[PDB]
C-alpha cells in the first residue's frame, strides 16, 4: 500500500482517469 | 442512460476496464 | 490472447473507457 | 494544454491507470 503520482498533460484526458479514480475512492467511502 | 460494449482484444488490459467498471458499478450498489 | 466484451451502463463513462481502448489499439496501430 | 497530477493510493490499481497513459503516451510518440 503505497502512494504514487501519476502527472499526465492535457486536460480532458485528465478528467477521464478522475472519474475511474473517483470511483474506486468511492469504494474506500462506501460507509 | 444506454448501454454499450466495449470488446477489447488481449486479456490483461480486459481485466484493467473491468477494475475501473467493478467501482462504478460499486456506486450504484452504495446502499 | 482472447476477446472480451465488456458492457458498461450509461453513455459519458462508455466514452472515457472508449478513450483508453482508442490509444490501445493505436499502439496496435503504430505502423 | 495543462500538467495535472493524479496521487492514487494502493500500488497494483496505479498500475492499471498507468497502463491507460502508457497508450494515450504512445500516441503522443507515434512518429
Amino acid at each position: 500500500g503505497e502512494y504514487f503520482t501519476l502527472q499526465i498533460r492535457g486536460r480532458e484526458r485528465f478528467e477521464m482517469f478522475r472519474e475511474l479514480n473517483e470511483a474506486l475512492e468511492l469504494k474506500d467511502a462506501q460507509a
